[PDB]
């Protein structure tokens, strides 16, 4: 009775398969990193014009500096002293609802608007903002109509004028943001909404959506751990004057 | 006084710089997720036969099956029901001495036999075998001479016969693979071995060898957190037969 | 203007002080370190009956063997030669929905029960069937009528023979037991419905009821990982048979 | 055949057994959470002054405020909406050389300086500064002969008046204190000197030492997490002014 089961990759030959095809063979080939990718998580090699896509996506999202969760997780760990890949995992455990999640919920949502509201934006808003409340993929702290997210207007045009996929989710992501953004500037389509409707776009499950986001970063929070053992930084430790101390009032500890 | 000093990456503008470069204007002219590595890891773009390299490596060292570590690990944490980034994180938390971490070992040794040791393998061998014991990036469980590591035969061939990079460490690596499978077969020039000596010779720093490996077992670990997922996995418990119980004799509790 | 606020511990002074105590005069007046975690966790100082439930609590969860995911976790890292903190961390990624979590559950639902259905367990049995699914805290793999679990016949005994505390969630799922088990042998209160209950009659907030098996059982895997280490043992490959290969057919890659 | 071998805990009868002993009769005959300690890190069932160490040990170290690696790295992915047991992972991996890692290596060579410089302070300090660098155990950014750590006043007063243990590596530390303060007054013997010292003086095995920084300020990181959940705290961004961006100057991307 075997313990696991596994579909993706065989290790028994004289090098892995994945998803049937030799990994040697898909680099003779002139195949990418991209299109390991899709084998390994999708079980499918993509199309050239999913490839060019998918490579986009990750070079796009591979770091977003220091300040973020991910990339500061990283640092702080090697500021500590801890080796890289340890570092790197401390980082990797960020990404969740705060931090990345949003691709996941956006893709759901906006897949869910296609397939329910078709030809109906008011009715999918207000639903949103009934069972939801705010959209995600929509809004950003800085970035607005006024200070465009070139991430976005990047692979937005890349996929509209280089490539002929069909890209419904995404679409209609982007008939809400001439609305979202009539009510409020910065109700823009963000790169998780955007990333979130291209990936169900490219056919990907739900719950594959995580996975570019996760690796992308990981890309980043390796460069992170190597700039600061480059800089052999000190441990970090945060000032007082950045932590407000809203604690209990001192007490004597009673006799038992 | 700023908490931290960044150096790889600026997210402040209308979209981040990787090493000085916007990020749509490097997937605009053609460059890859291997051109984006180089710039984050090391702040150099390569050049287009270091990027083939880069690419392949990543490529060839995607997974290598279940059974190991880093896999088992995320399988592990998808089974109990763990979410993506923190089952991904689990399993890339094994990463280090008996995982992956010989590529930084063989890259330093081979590095150190080149510059010490240039014209006498059997200095090198004898100086490893007295203060270091088996020479990092040697040998196999199964791989041999009579069953050979394809990854690391394509690897080989393609820097040697597509590229024009000179690679000492590699070369070096090689002389010594013919002298260690004379003494016994299952002592080739592992898939280790191979990736640390090529990435000496691509000029990466000794602490950054281990970013390859963490970013490409990265993309296993997703896409076996995603497979065990697909197929609704149940809880994984180790059957009772497969631990051997070398507990202390039951004792009765002394009275205090 | 602070980045954090914190409410739980003020280290500014010549010690610690945990939630208005300092952590020197709890030694002195003879507390344990079930009252430091009362206090940590939920800002209160437990009263003697709270303290001594809070200690079994622990003690009974500090580890289950080496099979289950958090232990397994935390032998697999020790086993690639992990450094502790980073193998326990990887062992400690495996609580949640499978392993531990059902603690969490147990006090939701059967709070709920004594709320919602006060003299109506079947009530409380079909709303649970239909929006739900299995009991949360109700049966087990191999304890049952026949087997008891010792560790909840302890904890019940002591917390209704050597303590005056109101228990009315464990008095529900104890009713709910003597229902099920009628049904199926199997159908027990286990340890993980009995902690829940007991911590819900202690009012301790439902934020916390994951920190009991979290730090118990960290016990646990530090000596798992200390275990592991002083025995030197070897990596950790899964046996061949162990694994299903359910792998896609093999074939030749396509030219681009 | 089987794939682990464990020694200390067996899950297989009615309950578990933690080095021979049934974890409900240890509660029964009044030991606590520290004997467990010392069952499942050291196999031994821990003297009563033995256990009024441990006790004191861990709760002494349960806290040190959230601006330290562990507790912010825990307050960090609290924020950003984490569970609690993959946050507190996050934090836990922090622990290493900078960050609780001084214990065992404060340990190590006072149990070298008893050993090998025992009437010798002088030979014992040249030797660490030359071997090793700033000695482990000594020196603390705030804390000085002026502003006493009562943490390590509290424990050396404690095991010198409560108990009758022998504590050579204690007693050595505490004499390179009295030369090291004379020289500067922040040259103190710290808590993680006094512990690791105390630790080696009750013989636990050096493998073990770890295992109580671990430990304890895991019941300060679940509490963190639990703070930031209650006070329904917002995902942390590191201030702008916080970061020096030393990035490459803006470049064109050159043509391939
Ligand atoms: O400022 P407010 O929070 O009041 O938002 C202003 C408008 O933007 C909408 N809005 C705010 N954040 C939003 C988001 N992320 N997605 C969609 N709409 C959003 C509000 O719903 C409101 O519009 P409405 O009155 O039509 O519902
Ligand atoms: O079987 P053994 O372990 O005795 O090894 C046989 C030979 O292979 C060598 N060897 C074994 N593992 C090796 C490794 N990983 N790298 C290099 N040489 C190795 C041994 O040193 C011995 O050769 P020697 O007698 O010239 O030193």
């Amino acid at each position: 009775e075997p313990l696991i089961r596994t579909t993706i990759s065989d290790d028994r030959g004289e090098e892995p398969r994945y998803a049937g095809y030799a990994a040697s063979e898909l680099c003779s080939k002139g195949y990418g990193i991209e299109d390991v990718i899709g084998l390994l998580w999708n079980k499918k090699l993509p199309t050239r014009e999913e490839s060019e896509i998918i490579k986009r996506i990750v070079m796009i999202s591979a770091d977003h500096g220091p300040a973020v969760s991910g990339a500061f997780g990283s640092i702080l760990a090697a500021c500590a002293g801890i080796d890289m890949p340890q570092a790197v995992s401390a980082g990797m455990t960020m990404i969740g609802p705060r931090f990345g999640g949003a691709v996941t919920n956006a893709g759901k949502y906006f897949k869910m608007a296609v397939e329910d509201y078709p030809n109906d934006i008011p009715g999918f808003l207000s639903w949103m903002k009934k069972n939801v409340g705010p959209v995600p993929g929509i809004g950003h702290r800085v970035k607005s109509v006024k200070n465009p997210d070139q991430r976005v207007k990047y692979l937005v045009s890349y996929i509209k004028n280089e490539t002929s996929l069909h890209t419904p989710c995404l679409d209609y992501a982007l008939e809400v943001e001439k609305v979202t953004t009539a009510k409020k500037g910065n109700l823009i389509l963000n790169v998780d909404g955007t990333i979130g409707c291209i990936l169900m776009d490219l056919d990907f499950p739900v719950h594959s959506l995580n996975g570019f986001f996760v690796l992308a970063r990981t890309i980043g929070m390796i460069g992170h751990w190597i700039d600061q053992n480059n800089q052999n930084s000190r441990l970090i430790r945060l000032y007082d004057y950045l932590i407000n101390y809203a604690v209990k009032p001192e007490q004597e500890v009673p006799e038992k």
